């Protein structure tokens, strides 16, 4: 009498990653990198209306 | 006078035999053949997510 325990497979998933600009939400944001942002103190925007 | 009897027919039952690959059931399982499963003791599959 012979006996064996069989390991018959496994399946990983691809952890898919989205872009955030490959997405319809990103019309509402103007995302611009300001890479000195820590060194900023206070900023204003002008509006002549 | 003449007198007899007439066996006026006898008809058989045609048996249809299924094949199980020509079904919508086959989409649900993975038919794999493995001649040593009586020699198998336990079977394990581990998964990754």
């Amino acid at each position: 009498d012979v006996e064996f325990d069989a390991l018959l497979g496994s399946y990983c998933n691809t952890l898919s990653l989205v872009r955030f600009l490959e997405l319809g939400l990103s019309v509402a944001c103007v995302c611009t990198k300001f890479p000195e942002l820590a060194y900023m103190n206070e900023g204003r925007v002008q509006f002549e209306v």
